[PDB]
């Protein structure tokens, strides 16, 4: 009823949270139950209970989405407009933002292995700088490799500046340090988890940061 005033009939063909489906429901049924019972236990985000939680959370909301990050952007601007939707989910936004914050431990907890003491500590405070901002980028980017834009062109530099002050942002202006987040990329699969990024959008991005740099 709620996705009907958000989401054409076509989106909604193809929306997986508008299917009817038993196991779905029961799957984010526990995901908010246990997220509350954290909560109301005063669990920090960095226990593992609540890192391994979140990781859930945002394997399922991509499963859920059908990996369309228009979809998840969709779902944000409902959680701003439609009252009511603590009362018809579960879902409240300091839930949302517990599970942010457990989500984010999980991917500090791999970049201390790759960075030095202050590196990890800026990144620990400047990651939630500009962390909202993402989901938008990444649906222009699925929608620039859809059509097929040149990354060289004005707007696909637009991209990838866009990009850059998103990474810069938590990563710091630092070339060295910045070296050191792009191998952790490479070689760390769960720092691209929560992204909604597949390998063709992140190879479009990475012909235009090349063309960037
Ligand atoms: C790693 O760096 C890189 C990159 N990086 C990246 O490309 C990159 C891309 C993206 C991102 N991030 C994100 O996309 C990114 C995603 C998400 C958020 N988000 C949000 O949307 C906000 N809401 C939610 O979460 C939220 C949670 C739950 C729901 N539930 C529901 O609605 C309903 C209806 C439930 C329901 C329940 C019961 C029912 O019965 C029925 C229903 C709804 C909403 C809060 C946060 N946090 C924020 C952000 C990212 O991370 C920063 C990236 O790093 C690339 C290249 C290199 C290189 O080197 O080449 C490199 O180094």
């Amino acid at each position: 009823k709620m996705y009907d005033r958000w989401f054409s009939q076509q989106e909604l063909q193809v929306l997986p949270f508008a299917e009817q489906d038993e196991q779905r429901n029961q799957t984010w049924l526990e995901l908010v139950g246990e997220a509350q019972q954290l909560m109301d236990e005063r669990c920090p985000a960095d226990e593992p209970r609540a890192i391994a939680l979140a990781t859930r959370w945002m394997e399922q909301l991509e499963q859920d989405t059908a990996g369309r990050p228009e979809f998840l952007t969709r779902l944000n601007e409902m959680h701003a407009a439609e009252p009511q939707m603590r009362e018809q989910t579960g879902v409240t936004p300091e839930m949302i933002d517990f599970i942010t914050r457990a989500f984010a431990e999980s991917k500090l907890a791999i970049w201390a292995r790759y960075l030095n003491d202050e590196e990890l500590a800026f990144t620990r405070q400047h990651y939630f700088d500009r962390l909202m901002e993402w989901p938008a980028l990444v649906a222009d980017l699925h929608r620039a490799c859809r059509e097929k834009r040149d990354p060289a062109s004005p707007g696909g530099q637009q991209l990838a500046q866009r990009w850059l002050a998103l990474f810069q942002s938590y990563a710091g202006k630092d070339a060295q340090t910045q070296q050191k987040f792009r191998y952790a990329m490479e070689q760390e699969p769960h720092l691209m988890k929560g992204t909604w990024m597949t390998s063709e959008v992140l190879s479009w991005l990475q012909q235009a940061i090349g063309v960037m740099m």
